[PDB]
C-alpha cells in the first residue's frame, strides 16, 4: 500500500515550478486516487531531486501507467494563479520490498493538465498487449498528430512542419532559453562588427585582392587562413573535393560524358607522354565532379545587377602513389562548343584561376541548397516530424531516435522565418537566390536516392573507396560502422525476427510517412516504403542517425573555413563565364567576384551557421535516459567508447597533416541538426 516517489526536475532556466503536483498510479487491478507530492517547501525547483511517500488505499497490481497532474496553487476567494512551466525529467516508484519502476519523462508540463507515462521498459506495440497500455499509446499518437502537422512548403519539396514562426512552437521542441540567447548574442555581436565597418553597406567591388583579407579582422581560423595562403594551388582546389565543404560529388570516371569533349592533346601536358586519356580512364585514375544540376538555373539580382551561375564539369587525375589529386580540365557549361572553352592548368594564369573560381562558385550554390539545406536540414526535419507523429514515448525506436532530433524543428522553422524569405541573406546576397535554391531542390528531389544517404553505398556507387587522402570517407565510414553496430544491437534486443519488424504497425506508418511526406512517394528514390527485415531496419535507422549527426557536421563545420577567403567560395558572380581564352585579368577577375556587401553578408551568415551556439550534446552522449534497461545502456556504452577510440585515431592521423580534417571528430559532432 506504500510507494516512495522520487522526482527529478530539470536544470534549465524556468525548469522548476510553484505548482502543486499529484500522481495517479494505474495498475492491472485498478487506478488509485490522485496522490499529493507537495510535501514541505518548494520541492520542485530547478535541478531538484526529491522523495515523497504516498500511501495507496487499495492495491493496484502490476503497475501500468503513471498519470502526472499539474495545477497552479489555489487561493480561497481569488482563484488559481498563472501556471508555472515545469520541466520533469523522470519519476521513480519503489513499492514495498520491490525493485524500482522508472518512468522517463524529459518534457515540459506548461500550464495545467495531465501527462501519462509508461514505465521505462521499451515496448513495441506487440510487446505488451494489455489494453490499458494500447489505449495510452493510441491516444498519445493522436495527440501528437494534432500537435505536429505537415504543410506543403513549395511544390516538389519535402513537406515540413505546419508552423509559421518560432514563437508558435511547443516548449518541447524549442531552443533552450540559454542556447537561444547564446545564439542572438553571437549574431548580434557579429552583425555589429560587420555593419560598423561599413562593409554591409558598400555596394561596388573590392578594391583589390589584398582588401579581401579584411575579413580576417572580422574572424580568423587557421583553416580559413590556409585557404588564403593556398587558394591558387591546384592540389588545394582538388583536395577540397575530398576534405572541404562539399565532399560528396567526386566520382570515378571510366567514360567521359559526350558533352565534355576532353582530348588527349589537352591532357598530354599533365599526364606525361607515357600514356593517354583512354589509358587513364581505364586505369581508374580519372575522377569527375559534375555540377550539371545547376544548368539553366534561375539567377538573382544584387544591388540591381544581374548575377550569373555556371554548371561546370571538372576532370581530375589521381597521381600514382599517394601523390596529389590534380585538376586536368574544366568546362564551365553543360553545352560544349567554341563559346565554352575547356580550360586547362596550362592556360594563362588568370584564365585557369577564373575557371577554378567558377567551379568554386558552383560548389557554393550546390552545397548550400542541396548538401546543406535539403540533405542535412529538410530530410532530418521529415525524419523528426515522422518520429514525433508515429512513434510513441515508450517505443524503443523513439527512445533511440529522440536525442537525434533535438532542436531540428526549431532551427528549420527559424530558417523559413528569417533566412529564405525576401530581404534576407539568400535573396540579397547569393547568385541564384531564393528561386534558384528552390529550383535546385525540386530537381534534386527527382533524382535523389537511398544510396546517397548510406555512406558505404555512396562511396561504392561513386567508385571512391580507394582514392587516397579522402578523410571525409575515412572518418565517416568509421562513424557509420559505429552507428550501424549500435543500431543493430538495439534492434536485436527488441526485434527477434523479420516478422516482428513487419508486425510493428507504428514502425510501418513511420517509414510510410517519411516516404510520402519526405520523398513524395517517388519509387525512383529507392527509399523503402515499408521495412520487412531486421537487416533493412538497421540500415534505415543508421541512415537517419548518421544523416542527423555526422552528415550535417561534415558539411556544416567547414563553411566559414571554406568561405572566409571569398575567392575560395564566391556566393555569386557578376559577369557571365568567359566565352574564349586569353581575356582574363586580375582587374577582370575582381570585377566578376561579388560586391563587398554581398560578400560580407554571406560570410557573416556562414560564420554563424558553422558553429553550434550555446551548449553541445556531442554524438553518443545521452543525458536524457529514455532507455532504462541494462541491455540498451550497455550498447550506448559500447557506442561511446568506440567513438572515443575513433577520436583518438583522428588526432593521431591529423598530427602529421598540414591541413587536418576535424569536421568528423566525434566530440565535435552534434547529436542532431541544431544550427
Ligand atoms: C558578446 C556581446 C554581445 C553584444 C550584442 C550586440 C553588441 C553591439 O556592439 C558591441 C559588440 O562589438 C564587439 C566588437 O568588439 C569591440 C568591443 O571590445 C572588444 C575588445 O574586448
Ligand atoms: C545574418 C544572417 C544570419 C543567419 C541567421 C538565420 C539562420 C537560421 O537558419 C539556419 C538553418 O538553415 C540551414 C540551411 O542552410 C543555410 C543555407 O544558407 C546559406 C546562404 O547564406
Ligand atoms: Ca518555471
Ligand atoms: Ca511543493
Ligand atoms: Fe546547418
Amino acid at each position: 500500500a506504500e510507494f516512495r516517489v522520487r522526482v527529478s526536475t530539470g536544470e534549465a532556466f524556468g525548469a522548476g515550478t510553484w505548482d502543486k503536483v499529484s500522481v495517479s498510479i494505474v495498475g492491472t487491478r485498478g487506478e488509485s486516487p490522485p496522490l499529493p507530492l507537495d510535501n514541505l517547501g518548494k520541492e520542485f525547483t530547478a535541478g531538484a531531486e526529491e522523495d515523497f511517500q504516498v500511501t495507496l488505499p487499495e492495491d493496484v497490481g502490476r503497475v501500468l501507467l503513471l498519470r502526472v497532474h499539474k495545477a497552479p496553487p489555489v487561493l480561497p476567494l481569488l482563484g488559481p494563479l498563472a501556471p508555472d512551466a515545469w520541466f520533469c525529467r523522470w519519476f521513480q516508484l519503489t513499492p514495498p520490498r520491490g525493485g524500482h519502476l522508472l518512468f522517463p519523462c524529459y518534457q515540459w508540463l506548461e500550464g495545467a493538465g495531465t501527462l501519462v507515462l509508461q514505465e521505462g521498459t521499451a515496448k513495441v506495440s506487440w510487446a505488451d498487449h494489455h489494453p490499458v497500455l494500447q489505449q495510452q499509446r493510441q491516444e498519445e499518437l493522436q495527440a501528437r498528430q494534432e500537435m505536429y502537422q505537415w504543410k506543403a512548403y513549395n511544390p516538389g519539396w519535402p513537406h515540413c512542419l505546419d508552423e509559421k514562426t518560432v514563437e508558435d512552437l511547443e516548449l518541447n521542441i524549442k531552443y533552450s532559453t540559454a542556447k537561444n540567447a547564446n545564439f542572438y548574442l553571437q549574431a548580434g555581436s557579429a552583425f555589429a562588427e560587420m555593419k560598423i565597418k561599413g562593409l554591409l553597406d558598400r555596394k561596388g567591388l573590392w578594391r583589390s585582392l589584398n582588401e579581401m583579407k579584411r575579413i580576417f579582422n572580422f574572424r580568423r581560423t587557421p583553416a580559413a587562413e590556409h585557404a588564403f595562403e593556398h587558394w591558387q594551388e591546384d592540389a588545394f582546389f582538388a583536395s577540397q573535393f575530398l576534405n572541404g565543404l562539399n565532399p560528396v560529388l567526386i566520382r570515378r570516371c571510366h567514360y567521359l560524358p559526350k558533352n565534355f569533349p576532353v582530348t588527349d592533346a589537352m591532357v598530354a601536358s599533365v599526364l606525361g607522354p607515357g600514356t593517354s586519356l583512354q589509358a587513364e580512364l581505364e586505369k581508374g585514375s580519372l575522377f569527375l565532379v559534375d555540377h550539371g544540376i545547376l544548368s539553366g538555373i534561375q539567377t538573382n539580382v544584387i544591388n540591381g545587377k544581374p548575377q550569373f551561375s555556371a554548371a561546370p564539369m571538372t576532370l581530375l587525375y589521381q597521381s600514382p602513389g599517394c601523390g596529389p589529386l590534380l585538376p586536368l580540365a574544366i568546362q564551365l557549361s553543360q553545352t560544349p562548343g567554341p563559346n565554352s572553352p575547356i580550360f586547362l592548368p596550362t592556360d594563362d594564369k588568370w584564365d585557369w584561376l577564373l575557371a577554378k573560381t567558377w567551379v568554386r562558385n558552383a560548389e557554393f550554390s550546390f552545397h548550400e541548397a542541396l548538401t546543406h539545406l535539403l540533405h542535412s536540414h529538410l530530410l532530418p526535419e521529415v525524419f523528426t516530424l515522422a518520429t514525433l507523429r508515429q512513434l510513441p514515448h515508450c517505443h524503443p525506436l523513439f527512445k533511440l531516435l529522440i536525442p537525434h532530433t533535438r532542436y531540428t524543428l526549431h532551427i528549420n522553422t527559424l530558417a523559413r522565418e528569417l533566412l529564405i524569405v525576401p530581404g534576407q541573406v539568400l535573396d540579397r546576397s547569393t547568385g541564384i537566390g531564393i528561386e534558384g535554391f528552390s529550383e535546385l531542390i525540386q530537381r534534386n528531389m527527382k533524382q535523389l536516392n537511398y544510396s546517397l544517404l548510406c555512406l558505404p553505398e555512396d562511396i561504392r556507387t561513386r567508385g571512391v573507396e580507394d582514392i587516397p587522402g579522402y578523410y571525409y570517407r575515412d572518418d565517416g565510414m568509421q562513424i557509420w560502422g559505429a552507428v550501424e553496430r549500435f543500431v543493430s544491437e538495439i534492434i536485436g534486443i527488441y526485434y527477434p525476427s523479420d516478422e516482428s519488424v513487419q508486425d510493428d504497425r507504428e514502425l510501418q506508418a513511420w517509414v510510410r510517412e517519411i516516404f510520402s511526406k519526405g520523398f513524395l512517394n517517388q519509387e525512383s528514390s529507392g527509399i523503402p516504403s515499408s521495412l520487412e527485415t531486421r537487416e533493412a531496419l538497421v540500415q534505415y535507422v543508421t541512415m537517419v542517425i548518421f544523416t542527423c549527426s555526422a552528415k550535417h557536421a561534415a558539411v556544416s563545420a567547414g563553411q566559414f573555413d571554406s568561405c572566409a577567403w571569398m575567392p575560395n567560395l564566391p556566393p555569386s558572380m557578376q559577369l557571365p563565364p568567359p566565352t574564349s581564352k586569353g581575356l582574363a585579368t586580375c582587374e577582370g577577375f575582381i570585377a566578376t567576384l561579388p560586391p563587398v556587401n554581398a560578400t560580407c553578408d554571406v560570410i557573416l551568415a556562414l560564420w554563424l551557421l558553422s558553429k553550434e551556439p550555446g551548449d553541445q550534446r556531442p554524438l553518443g552522449t545521452y543525458p536524457d535516459e529514455h532507455f532504462t534497461e541494462e541491455a540498451p545502456r550497455r550498447s550506448i556504452a559500447t557506442f561511446q567508447s568506440r567513438l572515443a577510440q575513433i577520436s583518438r585515431g583522428i588526432q593521431e592521423r591529423n598530427q602529421g597533416l598540414v591541413l587536418p580534417y576535424t569536421y568528423l571528430d566525434p566530440p565535435l559532432i552534434e547529436n542532431s541538426v541544431s544550427i
